[PDB]
This record gives structure tokens, C-alpha cells and sequence, in this order.
């Protein structure tokens, strides 16, 4: 079952978990054999083990994450735009992605892509 309810629920708690440095929360919302692509270095990471690994990464660094306007959802798309904050190379950083999140019958993430540019990172 998969509502766009249901995803919005899903982006808030993804935003929490990233918030948080809850990994296996992040992991959780996923499907086994879902892909998480990101624009930056242009990769794909297909599955649960790489999707883990791939945020494992990610949080390294404490972040801030919120929402930054309404989530649109319908069918079996999610897309959101949102603010990640953290401090990188001795300054404070803001990047400004959009992500679109598909989802399966079952109201997992099969597939996700995030999307930024240079002109999405913001100083402090
Ligand atoms: C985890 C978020 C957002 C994930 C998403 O789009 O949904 C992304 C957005 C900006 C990303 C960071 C920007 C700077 C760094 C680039 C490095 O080469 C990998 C680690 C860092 C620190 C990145 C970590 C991580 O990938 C961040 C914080």
C-alpha cells in the first residue's frame, strides 16, 4: 500500500533520520533492491549494503536537515526541496538539493535521486 500520505510521511522521516545520524532509520525506508543515485560523482548505489554504506558516508559529519517547502506527492512519486547544513573545510555550508523519491506497492523507496549544483552550496 502506498499513498501520497503515506510519502510524505516518508520524506519527514528520512529528513528526521538524517537529522538524528539514525542510519539504520534512513536504511529502513528503503526496498532491498532499491537505487540511491546522486548527481554529485554521478553514482549509483543499488541495494540495501551499498545504500547503508553510502549514508554511513554521508553522516560522518553531523547534519541539519529540514524541509524547506511543501512535499508534492501523488501516485508513487515524492519530491521535496530541502536544506543540509554542516561544517566543511572550517566553515559552515549550506547545500540546497531537490530529491525525487519512487516508491513500490509497498510503500518502500525504490529508487532515489538527489540533485544539487555549485550554485546550490551556500556559505553560512
Ligand atoms: C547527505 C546529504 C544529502 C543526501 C540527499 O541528497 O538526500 C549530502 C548533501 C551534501 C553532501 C556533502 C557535501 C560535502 C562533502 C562531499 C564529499 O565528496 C562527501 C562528503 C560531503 C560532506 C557530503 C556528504 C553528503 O552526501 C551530503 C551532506
Amino acid at each position: 500500500m502506498n499513498t501520497p500520505e503515506h510519502m510524505t510521511a516518508v520524506v519527514q522521516r528520512y529528513v528526521a533520520a538524517l537529522n538524528a545520524g539514525d542510519l539504520d532509520g534512513i536504511v529502513a525506508l528503503f526496498a532491498d533492491d532499491a537505487t540511491v543515485y546522486e548527481t554529485s560523482q554521478d553514482r549509483t548505489y543499488t541495494g540495501t549494503a551499498a545504500i547503508r554504506e553510502f549514508y554511513a558516508n554521508s553522516l560522518k559529519l553531523p547534519l541539519a536537515v529540514e524541509l524547506t517547502q511543501e512535499v508534492r506527492a501523488n501516485r508513487n512519486e515524492a519530491a521535496f526541496a530541502f536544506t543540509v547544513s554542516f561544517e566543511y573545510q572550517g566553515r559552515k555550508t549550506v547545500v540546497a538539493p531537490i530529491d525525487h523519491f519512487r516508491f513500490n506497492g509497498a510503500g518502500k523507496v525504490v529508487s532515489m535521486r538527489a540533485l544539487f549544483g555549485e550554485k546550490n552550496i551556500h556559505a553560512g
